[PDB]
């Protein structure tokens, strides 16, 4: 379903919020998966942590600060690499008049104060912190321990672990598909706001051929320069050159996906913290195989998944004869069960 390819909202009871997988497979055979983003509220008695108010002490080794060059909707995102700091010390800045979000009545005022200063007073963002805020005995949507075929990777062999996103007013994530393109599951454990913009996956391509037109420089010393997440695109940019996408603002205690080939950008509104990690299903094999990576980074060996879900296939992919087309709008075969 999911014919003009929005992101839908799902509230799942705590008897489907239970089963990950299933749960995947679900909103897959909803057309969630269309969109390239989901977002999935979960039970309202559902808590994986008691209290966010022991981790002051928490060090995030490598904060980035973000600067940002260009105009006309069209952005380059540099990261400057900045010495180690605690949750306590990276709070009392976010806070601090200098990086406060700003007084807005709407969204959209906040939205708008965004593209009109991401260039100026650059934010540091304590992004990538290997790690998790779950509670050990926590089985349900654990990030730490999702236990997908993705862990058939290090099973056989940091893509399949947890990862803490300390964010601040104006930190932005550029436009981008998941190393390998995979799915990710970011879970807003506390704080402000994090917008979110997403172009379904049937459009992937029309988004690369016009970043490609924009950054002829950057694609011609790499063919998937996009992979670099230093691309910044307003929604007024994508609006003028016609190319279909949907936004939608994720609050704290909510879950949103990201499927194969889905590409995404965004924002933080201000203090916060985000927990993520990578997972795949059947369906993701394909793009596994066909995913166009960073030739100038995060590579896997399909060989694995080839030999255990396509034997039959293998010599023909081994051999570089696999031709096959993937469908956008097909779900996963574990959504079987749901048509
Ligand atoms: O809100 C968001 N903020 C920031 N980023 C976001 C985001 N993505 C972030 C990543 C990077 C994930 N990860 C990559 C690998 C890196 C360590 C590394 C490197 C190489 C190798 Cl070989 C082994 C490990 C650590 C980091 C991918 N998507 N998606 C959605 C939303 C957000
Ligand atoms: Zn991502
Ligand atoms: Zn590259």
């Amino acid at each position: 379903l999911n014919p003009s390819a929005r992101i839908m909202t799902f509230y799942p009871t705590m008897e489907e919020f239970r089963n990950f997988s299933r749960y995947i497979a679900y909103i897959e055979s909803q057309g969630a998966h269309r969109a390239g983003l989901a977002k999935v509220v979960p039970p309202k008695e559902w808590k994986p942590r008691a209290s966010y108010d022991d981790i002051d002490d928490l060090v995030i080794p490598a904060p980035i600060q973000q600067l940002v060059t260009g105009q006309s909707g069209l952005f380059t995102q540099y990261n400057i690499q900045k010495k180690a700091m605690t949750v306590r010390e990276f709070r009392k800045i976010a806070n601090s008049d200098k990086y406060c979000t700003p007084r807005y009545s709407e969204f959209e005022e906040l939205e708008r104060k965004y593209w009109k200063n991401l260039t100026f007073n650059p934010p540091i963002y304590g992004a990538d912190v290997n790690g998790t805020l779950y509670e050990k005995h926590v089985d349900e949507w654990n990030i730490g321990r999702l236990r997908t075929i993705l862990d058939l990777v290090e099973k056989e062999s940091g893509v399949n672990t947890p990862y803490l996103y300390f964010g601040m007013w104006k930190t932005s994530f550029a436009w981008h598909t998941e190393d390998m393109d995979l799915y990710s599951i970011n879970y807003l454990h506390f704080g402000e706001p994090k917008s979110w913009y997403s172009v379904p996956p049937e459009h992937g391509k029309r988004l690369e051929r016009l970043a490609k037109g924009f950054f002829p420089g950057s694609a011609q010393s790499c063919e998937a320069f996009l992979r670099h997440k230093m691309t910044l695109i307003s929604p007024l940019m994508l609006k003028k050159y016609g190319i279909p996408f949907d936004k939608v603002t994720q609050e704290a205690g909510e879950f949103m996906i990201t499927f194969p080939y889905g590409y995404h950008a965004g924002f933080n509104h201000g203090f916060n913290c985000a927990e993520s990690t990578n997972f795949a299903t059947r369906r993701w094999i394909e793009y596994g195989k066909q995913a166009v990576l960073c030739s100038c980074m995060v590579k896997i060996s399909m060989d694995v998944f080839v030999r255990k879900f396509q034997p039959e296939r293998y010599k023909l992919w081994k051999a570089g004869k696999d031709n096959t087309v993937i469908d956008h709008t097909l779900p996963t075969p574990e959504a079987a069960e749901f048509l």
